[PDB]
């Protein structure tokens, strides 16, 4: 744990949280990881326990041991929770992707959203209702949901989520929304404008922000462009930067800090060894679970 909590410092500026991710293994692999999370971050996103493959491995049969643990840990430690993720084409059981009947798929989709959301009803700050539904060019990704149900799945997902748990912020999450002008950013903005105008309950847009070195500076304008979609809020949801330079990190923190709609930042991991992009040492704590320069830089920028 670092003495100065960047979550405390971020919140000091009116932001909701500066969090990270977790699950059983990392929360218990050593003493430092859970200690870091408790002392320096104020929110948690399950790294894998709430995905479709881990919650409903078989049709109508749910497995919540993993998710229960992550939720219980966060609730027990005053950490906000972002559920992740209800509808995605990746980490999706073959039983789902094989459905060819529209109504059957809609029934399955609704039951999955309803069961998963109902279980943690009132404990989730935000839910990534839909994840990565766009092609890089801004067009809708032809996933089973899109192919079988069509664009109406977007409405179905959000409306269902909205009624099941009216207390959670409903988000659409995606990566590569890292620079204003980018095709995917334009596709996200235009589609959401249309969906909001249609009455689809989309409270926020989540920008993953999985960056390469030097891409930090463009994030500010990206956030500015996303803000034009007209959602209640937006957030940096899965932050990591190859090289983990202080400049890149401070640029990203400032990008959110200086944008009114950005409610928070979630770094995709605590320490490098546990990073899904570990070879690039993209996180704020090193292999010894000690703060890196970027962590301190961030604290000093706030
Ligand atoms: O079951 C195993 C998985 O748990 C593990 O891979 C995870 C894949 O997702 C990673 O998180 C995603 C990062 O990419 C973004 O596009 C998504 O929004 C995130 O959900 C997570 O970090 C990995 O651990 O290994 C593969 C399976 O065997
Ligand atoms: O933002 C991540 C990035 O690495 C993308 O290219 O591949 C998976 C994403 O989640």
């Amino acid at each position: 744990q670092a003495s100065v909590s960047i979550d405390a410092k971020f919140k000091a500026h009116g932001k909701k949280y500066l969090g990270t991710i977790g699950d059983q293994y990392t929360l218990t692999k050593n003493t430092k990881n859970p200690a870091i999370i408790k002392a320096d971050f104020g929110q948690l996103t399950p790294e894998n326990s709430m995905k479709w493959d881990a919650t409903e491995p078989n049709r109508g049969q749910f497995t919540f041991s993993g998710s229960d643990y992550l939720v219980n840990f966060a609730q027990s430690n005053g950490k906000l929770i972002r559920g992740h993720t209800l509808v995605w084409h990746s980490q999706l059981p073959g039983w789902v992707s094989s459905i060819t009947d529209k109504n059957t798929l809609i029934s399955v989709l609704k039951n999955h959203i309803t069961t998963v959301m109902t279980r943690y009803k009132g404990k989730i700050y935000a839910w990534d209702v839909l994840n990565e539904i766009f092609n890089e060019d801004g067009s809708l990704r032809n996933s089973v949901f899109y192919n079988v149900i069509g664009e109406d799945y977007v409405r179905i997902a959000f409306e269902t989520a909205r009624s099941v748990d009216p207390n959670a912020k409903l988000y659409i999450n995606d990566y590569n929304l890292d620079s204003a002008g980018y095709s995917k950013v334009n596709g996200m903005v235009s589609h959401v404008k249309k969906w909001l105008a249609a009455g689809i309950p989309i409270d926020g847009i989540g920008s993953q922000t999985h960056l390469g070195a030097g891409a930090g500076s463009a994030v500010a304008g990206a956030l500015n462009a996303l803000a034009s979609a007209g959602t209640k809020e937006i957030a940096i949801t899965e932050l990591d930067i190859a090289g983990a330079s202080s400049t890149d990190y401070v640029n990203v923190v400032n990008a959110c800090l200086n944008q009114a709609k950005c409610v928070g930042i979630t770094v995709w991991g605590v320490a490098d060894p546990d990073s899904w992009r570990s070879s690039s040492s993209p996180l704020l704590f090193d292999g010894n679970y000690n703060p890196k320069a970027a962590y301190n830089a961030i604290a000093n920028a706030l």
